[PDB]
């Protein structure tokens, strides 16, 4: 193995302002951390013992017409509601949660690599604080789960092609997180094994943009 | 005549689980709060009513504690929690990193901010203050109010059992899901409190006292 066994799996969800192009913004993060032993047909439950984040959070620019769509969120109604900047507090806020984790840890999220990672490490980037995510690992669930199966790879579409019913949880970060988690909960030795094998450092994610 | 700390701009409702009952000196074991801002909450949509859809836009934080001492068997029973299985689960103790984390989050939440639990003056508040009490932080809960949703729901229903419960399947007419664990029984609290927001915010504001002023559960 690269980087030992993970003791924790964090679920992620970043949603943002725009595709990559917009050089977009969060408007939302939910980290859902499950230890190792919580993880080692019906659809399973999550595990009783799991620690949760979900913030969401102010941008900087607007939510195109299609993120505002899709995410239900806007800029100017996340500032109607007082939200405030991906900034310093957020960092010392998500330093003090990865602490509570056992190590090493891993970030997990559907289509991270191309999408969630580097956001995440541009929003990061952009503070003075050196990035809570240094240490930690990452992969991506549309990998883990085409060589799970071996189609359509979108959340929905593995859900219901595993379970055989429609996914209900929110459109929201949390409810992509926990149907993200209910697919990773279907083959969990198998699940952990290849997270295992293709972890990488998140300290070699390359941001979205500069 | 003015209210005594302004109007909430934020609510966050809030359930705590531990080892046991309060002579027992318990120990937190799982955490919840769920941030929600006044807005969302005025902005909450028959007999009986749909149970109201939670806003689209809240934090929330949940975490599970390992205690330094045991849960009694009906703690365990109730809360699903064990202090064995918190521990092969890597859980940290109460400590001061975690009044950072809770501090942290607070910060993100618009002032003034005023804690929402059910029996919170008998049971989560005082709790909450002697773990507090322990660590070498300043309280992260300066600034911030509280309030008991139990002394809430009885003056706007009055306008019966008051467990959680209860009140849940008299106003919409079934059972909370996921009693006992403290998510569930944030989100059960939240459902209830959007059965009437204008008169719930009316209430909290004006019975809204500062968390300074809660008494530690022990020494």
């Amino acid at each position: 193995l690269p980087h030992g066994h993970m003791q924790t799996l964090i679920f992620l969800d970043l949603e943002a302002t725009g595709l990559p192009s917009s050089r977009p913004e969060v408007t939302e993060l939910c980290l859902l951390a499950v230890h190792r032993r919580a993880l080692e047909p019906p659809v399973p439950r999550p595990p009783r013992v799991v620690d949760k984040l979900s913030l969401c959070i102010a941008p900087g620019k607007a939510c195109s017409p299609g993120a505002s769509e899709i995410t239900g969120l806007s800029k100017a109604e996340l500032e109607v509601q007082g939200r405030q900047r991906f900034d310093d507090n957020l960092a010392i806020l998500l330093r003090a949660f990865l602490q509570r984790q056992p190590q090493p840890c891993c970030l997990v999220a559907h289509n991270g690599d191309r999408y969630d990672f580097p956001l995440l490490q541009t929003e990061l980037a952009r503070l003075s604080t050196p990035s809570p995510l240094d240490g930690t690992f990452c992969v991506d669930s549309i990998a883990a789960l085409k060589a799970l199966e071996q189609k359509s790879y979108s959340l929905g579409s593995i859900y219901t092609r595993l379970y055989w019913q429609a996914p209900t949880d929110s459109h929201t970060a949390e409810g992509d997180v926990l149907t993200l988690l209910s697919i990773c909960q279907w083959k969990p030795q198998a699940l952990l094994q290849w997270v295992d094998e293709h972890a990488r450092p998140f300290s070699t994610v390359k941001p979205m943009y500069g």
